[PDB]
């Protein structure tokens, strides 16, 4: 699995361990081992919610299987949750799309997981 | 609706209140309230389009509706529009990826729109 | 086509050229005109893979057919050796996500492919 979080919170407001804290939650709900998550923020960027300028994210979250109704009602709870507490980021200010990725369309380690 | 516009065009190219316009301009085309609508430009990106590094841009408009095929058409117009004449991209270095997304594959404010 | 790769790698160590070369290696693999063919490099990410920030890279491919599982596992080792070779990224630090674009869910040049 890979998480992405775009935000306009500048990065010395990301807390030193952040990434690793997601990578261990991630791995958690995904019920994924650590070592197959990936995880990427991007600060200080340019952008707007509803129109205003004040602390957001556009996420996105990729897996092979373990995506679904129930199962991204609960990692929108755990990552807004997340995002709250760390980067003071309001749940209604966030965005996460998910994708279910067919192993034949992830490549890693010069092939796919197919 | 959420709107994301990487381009090498430099940061001081972007003009005062493009957010807020291409918020109002998207508000307009799905028809949704702009409270819903997210925005996000990225200049100074190392790209390139044809192989030439002139200016060009790489854009996503995903959605939960509001996607098909005639209104991807006037999307696209609207767009490339708004970046040839804000930005001073050529239309024909511009490519946006269109998402209809489900709603269940949306997260926001601890749960999904499912 | 559109190619997109963010690393951790520093801006200083993607080669010049580089993006001349994803073009024209996926150009040649794709089967597609190098005209048709937009890369998009991010360096200097905050990223893990893992947990651990050694270098690494998630990364994209959109394309208008030319996706599927052979081919997929075709582009997986060209990319992978690219990344390895010019940024010394290893292969089982690197995710691409394979995307089959619908051309009527494709904008470019004021319309859409379809």
């Amino acid at each position: 699995p890979m998480f992405i979080v775009n935000t306009n919170v500048p990065r010395a407001s990301v807390p030193d361990g952040f990434l690793s804290e997601l990578t261990q939650q991630l791995a958690q709900a995904t019920g994924k081992p650590p070592q197959y998550i990936a995880v990427h923020v991007v600060p200080d960027q340019l952008m707007a919610f509803g129109g205003s300028s004040e602390p957001c994210a556009l996420c996105s979250l990729h897996s092979i299987g373990k995506i679904g109704g129930a199962q991204n009602r609960s990692y929108s709870k755990l990552l807004c949750g997340l995002l709250a507490e760390r980067l003071r980021i309001s749940p209604d200010r966030v965005y996460i799309n998910y994708y279910d990725m067919n192993a034949a369309n992830v490549g890693w380690a010069n092939s796919t997981f197919a």
